[PDB]
């Protein structure tokens, strides 16, 4: 083998984890809610306010404990794939100068090269977007016969936005393909056809209307008479509603956001933000079931952190994009790193624990150091499971880390969207072993964390 795929192990419903008497209760208070939503709106709204600039990104809006310049990353960018070797979309070995053209067609030395007197490099996304580290389409994959490189992993992929994400808009690049863009606490590039900028009476406007998001992962807008491509409406978009018709921001031919009325008749949305429920919790996880997963929203298929940023999303509650940030700045965190298996589990198995977890509100995060994180995830609680008790979470893995009797690393595949036990996999360790192959538990990470969300920041 190297890549071994694993069986689904639990029921992938998630009203199979909820009680019945819970069945019509909130999650979180109206108190609680409302405050989460206040923090949804200034985070989600930066870029269109006056504390942001071109200059200056945050990976959390108005943490300056997040703050990064933009000119240093993307010159940290270019430096990092001159210095590197690797493969591009269609598997072949990179050229030696690759970066080079890239590197010219950004322009940096223009930098920023988008004016923005009166706010105008305020903007919006009109058709959804990859958001790229370089402007290109191409890939940078590792060797892609090594577990865990290859496709999803293209390591310019950095996020997937949606159409009605408001941005700033920041640099062009040479042939004007490509804008730098930040928003939804990502930087990057996308193709300049998917972003318009937006002026003072569109955000005013913005302002008045309702507001829906979509209750399924994906569907597809009305194609009119003199459309050219049907457009595809992504569950986490947040959007105008008026007289039950949905309206998409357009890009003009000035170049400014213009709203489409869109004929709604077959549409699936609802007000935003949706209400925090069991129920509609449950019905937006099942719908996420079975996603493949996508590194760095790759295909616009979400990875471990982007999906949970997604979830909550709908709801009107606020996570950073990238599982580190999420763990540290979503809530208090708490680090499991001098605890062992035993005690990890007694905490959320049968809350034993200093602290109080919550099904659907804590988020468990799993890394490599007692710092870093590579996996996230959204505890559910417990379920029966081979006549255990065992803690769950929905989440985005793609594979569980195997080594054999050399020190060979493989993967125990996964690849999708799906609720889990913690411990993935673990049930099938002795059948792997029996074949050579040890599974690396999760809960024997040395990075092991639960972070709360009911505490805004
Ligand atoms: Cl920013
Ligand atoms: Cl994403
Ligand atoms: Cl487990």
């Amino acid at each position: 083998g190297n890549n071994i795929t694993i069986p689904i192990e639990i029921t992938q419903d998630a009203f199979h984890y909820i009680s019945h008497k819970d069945l019509d209760k909130n999650i979180i208070d109206k108190y609680t809610i409302r405050q989460m939503n206040e923090y949804f709106n200034t985070q989600y709204y930066f870029q269109w306010s006056d504390d942001a600039n071109q200059n200056d990104f945050y990976y959390v809006p108005n943490n300056t404990q997040t703050k990064n310049n933009i000119l240093k990353l993307e010159n940290d960018t270019i430096r990092y794939y001159k210095e590197r070797s690797g493969y591009d979309k269609n598997y072949l070995p990179h050229t030696s100068n690759w970066v080079n053209s890239i590197s010219e067609n950004m322009n940096l030395k223009s930098f920023p090269n988008i004016p923005c007197d009166n706010h105008s490099c305020r903007g919006i996304v009109v058709n959804n977007a990859q958001v790229r580290s370089l402007p290109t389409s191409d890939a940078f994959y590792n060797n892609f016969t090594i577990p865990g490189e290859g496709y999803p992993f293209d390591y310019i992929q950095l996020s997937a936005l949606w159409t009605g994400t408001p941005i700033m808009l920041i640099h062009m690049s040479t042939d004007k393909k490509w804008t730098l863009i930040k928003g939804q606490g990502t930087l990057g590039w996308v193709p300049t056809s998917s972003i318009a900028n937006v002026d003072e009476s569109f955000i005013t406007q913005w302002k008045r209307y309702r507001l829906v998001t979509p209750t399924v992962r994906k569907q597809d807008l009305p194609i009119e008479k003199y459309d050219i491509n049907n457009k595809i409406l992504e569950a986490g978009s947040i959007l105008p509603e008026h007289k039950g018709k949905l309206k998409i921001p357009v890009k003009d031919k000035n170049g400014t956001a213009t709203l489409l009325t869109v004929n709604s008749k077959n549409l699936k949305f609802t007000t935003w933000p949706m209400t925090p429920s069991y129920k509609n919790f449950a019905h937006q996880i099942n719908n996420y079931i079975g996603m493949p997963y996508g590194w760095g929203g790759m295909d616009f298929n979400n990875d471990c952190s982007g999906l949970l940023k997604r979830l909550f999303s709908t709801f009107g509650i606020w996570l950073p994009r990238s599982s580190f940030y999420q763990a540290n700045y979503a809530g208090q965190i708490y680090s499991m790193y001098d605890q062992s298996e035993e005690q990890r589990k007694e905490l959320l198995v049968e809350q034993e624990g200093s602290i109080q977890l919550i099904p659907f509100m804590t988020l468990v995060s799993f890394g490599n150091s007692k710092t870093s994180t590579s996996h996230i995830g959204l505890y559910m609680g417990t379920t029966e499971y081979n006549h255990n008790k065992v803690a769950i979470m929905f989440n985005a893995p793609w594979g569980v880390k195997l080594v054999n009797g050399n020190n060979e690393q493989g993967r125990a595949l996964v690849g999708q969207t799906l609720i889990t036990p913690i411990g993935i996999g673990d049930a099938f360790t002795e059948g792997l072993s029996n074949q050579d192959w040890a599974l690396q538990s999760l809960w024997n990470a040395v990075g092991f964390n639960t972070t709360l969300l009911t505490e805004t920041p």
